[PDB]
């Protein structure tokens, strides 16, 4: 009965792991009658009107949204010790109830709560249920605060409605943050008025040649909208100084040699630097940080600073001293990968850790001092959380330049202990970034997220008390009936025992 069970899945069978579970009595069941009662407000009817979306297929059920009465699944908010992310839900034969401070508590306990109903919620036909939630209580809050999913729509383009799509595949496990790379030097993916070739042409290939694509003002707008109504804020990367050869290749003037370099479509990494030594380099910068600054009301601007191994590292430093405050400039607050812990990170500032095991002492001890100096750590491991690196050597996607990251290896660690030397209250959270040299359709993003997203999402909103590989592959496995019937493809681990 895997895909209909006689009984209802276990109060503290989700992911992530809840802060607290407390099961008890006899289960909610949603019957074609229910109603979803909200608050009078525009955001408590937007958080109802999303969960009986995602109810009304699977069901049949009318599952009306409103403001009156004593509905059977009630969303409610009020004071409480849930913060701006945290919610209650309570169960039994009298209702279901999420209880949270924000709109964002109550959508994550939406998030909570279909992983509590079976399987057959997933399915786009009417089932027979039976729609049983298990009874008790679950009072949960994050860990931290950073909890991001990265999309690299450089080395392949996907559109709108691909990256709604992959929106919708991470909000199941509670991040908040979608870290979109946006250029790179296979393709440069944001229309920008002042520098229309960027995207006509930087944006006119991808990995492999043919066609590429990037978004008008208009559709990075509605990406914002579409992930801001499923609670993410968009962390947008511009990469510089390296990872430039799109926007070189559009405009001959940027280069230092004055020679604009063919459009890019390998896979190799680290031969494009932007001109450090002209002035209009920082033109440019400034119109391009400005624009996307306009477009992004979320808090943070991404500057990249990655594998510049054509910019001599004096001139890495002096380019990020000089456009690190461009960002403050307009408004936001600066994040790059961990190499801008060389390059003397401005106040407020975050870097993104890609290192690994295997880094060296050197590298590591400068993104620890960096945090000791106030830098927030935003902990994403090339061989850990990478969801484009292998699972083993036999797999058909994916890269392997990182060793190979099996789903346990993926889970099995502590934000808070892991990089020697960091203080602890430095950790903003985690973050898992899919990079798409090898990954060109939806299908195969899926492939590689699965299964090793939900757990990168654990590690960034489950006390380090729930932390377990033994009881965790269990939750896991209890997932491949979930990912079958929403048509999600991922990867069998012989590691986990699934379902
Ligand atoms: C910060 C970072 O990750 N840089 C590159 C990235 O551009 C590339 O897509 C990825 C593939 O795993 O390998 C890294 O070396």
């Amino acid at each position: 009965d895997r895909k209909a069970p006689v009984r209802p899945t276990p109060l503290d069978r989700v992911i992530p792991a809840p802060a607290s579970v407390d099961p008890g009595g006899a289960p909610y069941r949603i019957t074609r009658g229910t109603h979803i009662r909200v608050d009078d407000s525009r955001e408590a009817r937007r958080v109802g009107d999303y969960l009986a979306d995602l109810l009304r297929p699977a069901t049949g059920y009318r599952l009306p949204v409103t403001a009156h009465g004593h509905g059977g699944i009630r969303l409610r908010l009020a004071g409480g010790p849930y913060g701006d992310e945290g919610y209650r839900l309570d169960s039994g034969p009298a209702g279901v109830t999420i209880t949270a401070r924000k709109a964002a508590g109550l959508f994550h306990g939406v998030q909570t709560l279909r992983q509590l109903l079976p399987p057959a919620v997933e399915k786009d036909s009417a089932q027979p249920g039976p729609w049983l939630v298990a009874g008790g209580t679950i009072e949960d809050t994050p860990r931290y605060a950073w909890r991001s999913a990265m999309l690299d729509v450089s080395r392949h383009f996907f559109g709108v409605d691909e990256v709604k799509r992959y929106i919708d595949r991470v909000a199941r496990y509670k991040y908040n943050k979608l870290h979109l790379h946006l250029s790179d030097d296979q393709g440069w993916r944001i229309a920008i008025d002042s520098w229309p070739r960027l995207a006509t042409y930087g944006g006119s290939t991808e990995v492999g040649g043919g066609p590429g694509g990037y978004y008008t003002k208009a559709e990075y707008k509605e990406i914002v909208r579409y992930a801001a109504s499923r609670h993410l804020e968009v962390v947008p990367e511009i990469d510089m100084p390296g990872h430039t050869n799109a926007a070189l290749a559009s405009y001959a003037e940027l280069n230092c040699d004055g020679v604009a370099p063919p459009l890019y479509t390998g896979t190799k990494v680290g031969f494009s630097s932007l001109c450090v030594d002209k002035d209009v380099t920082y033109d440019f910068v400034d119109d391009v940080i400005g624009e996307l600054a306009a477009l992004t009301p979320g808090r943070y601007l991404h500057i990249g600073g990655d594998e510049a191994h054509s910019t001599p590292k004096a001139d890495f430093v002096a380019f990020m001293k000089r456009v690190q405050p461009i960002v403050a400039k307009y408004g936001k607050t600066v994040v790059g990968w961990h190499q801008l812990a060389g390059a003397e990170p401005v106040e407020g500032a975050l870097v993104q850790y890609w290192g690994l095991d295997r880094t060296g002492d050197a590298e590591k001890a400068e993104v620890a001092e960096a945090a000791r100096n106030g830098t927030g750590l935003i902990l994403s491991p090339a061989d850990r959380t990478y969801l484009d690196m292998k699972y083993t050597k036999d797999t058909p996607l994916g890269l392997s330049w990182a060793g190979y990251v099996e789903v346990q290896r993926s889970y099995d660690w502590d934000p808070a202990g892991y990089l020697p030397g960091a203080p602890a209250d430095a950790v903003r959270g985690v973050e898992a970034p899919l990079w798409t040299e090898t990954l060109s359709d939806p299908d195969q993003l899926d492939y590689m997220a699965f299964p090793r997203l939900p757990g990168v999402a654990e590690l960034g909103w489950s006390p380090a008390s729930t932390h377990d590989w033994d009881t965790y592959k269990v939750r896991l496995a209890a997932q491949a009936p979930y990912w079958e019937a929403a048509g999600i493809d991922f990867y069998r681990s012989p590691q986990v025992p699934w379902t």
